[PDB]
């Protein structure tokens, strides 16, 4: 190793999901173990990291979409290839949740048919916050439970349901293992 440092079988996961559930600030928050405070971009610049699976090391190769209508054109040319998939929704916003079935699963099922993916709940650090509790208790809307994200994710087939929170990184080291396990399950 002269003309290069350490390096790695390279494995690919890829984010999708609706506007503003925090895909980007997912990854962000797991690149740089810190909650992005100053510029926030709609993708995140392709980015790897290397983790140590069992005993062998790998370099997790992480892949950010849009998910606006702006971006739905293209997006799919990150799926070739991949190893595996997140679909991510706000555990406050019940439609990101309504549109795993009917919007990103299908879209999945149609172009990476034989891929893994788990489903992740995000923004869970706003759960119980006052303020959005009650921005949401205005439509009679609730937070998803843990519950229904456990459910939704076996009946989907999804390899597991995890959530975190992009803020204070409570469980974003579990969505990232459990990414990893369901690849290297042979
Ligand atoms: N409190 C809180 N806010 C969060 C969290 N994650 C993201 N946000 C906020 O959620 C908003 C959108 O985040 P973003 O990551 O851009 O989501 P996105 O899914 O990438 N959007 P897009 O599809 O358009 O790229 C921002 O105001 C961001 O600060 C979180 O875990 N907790
Ligand atoms: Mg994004």
């Amino acid at each position: 190793s002269m003309a290069h440092g350490p390096g790695a079988l390279m494995l690919k996961c890829v984010v999708v999901g609706d506007g503003a559930v925090g895909k980007t600030c997912l990854l962000m928050s797991y690149a740089n173990d810190a909650f992005p405070e100053e510029y926030v971009p709609t993708v995140f610049d392709h980015y790897a990291v290397s983790v140590t699976v069992g005993g062998k090391q790998y370099l997790l190769g992480l892949y950010d979409t849009a998910g606006q209508e702006d971006y739905d054109r293209l997006r799919p040319l990150s799926y070739p290839m991949t190893d595996v998939f997140l679909i991510c929704f706000s555990v406050v916003n019940p439609a990101s949740f309504q549109n795993v079935k009917e919007e990103w699963v299908p879209e999945l099922k149609e172009y990476a048919p034989n891929v893994p993916f788990l489903l992740i709940g995000t923004q869970i650090d706003l759960r119980d916050d006052p303020k959005t509790l009650a921005r949401l208790n205005d439509m009679k809307e609730k937070p998803i439970c843990v519950e229904q994200g456990q459910k939704l994710a076996k009946e989907i087939g999804a390899c597991c349901y995890v959530e975190c929170s992009a803020l204070t990184q409570k469980g974003l080291k579990t969505v990232f293992d459990e990414a990893i396990i369901a690849i290297l399950t042979p």
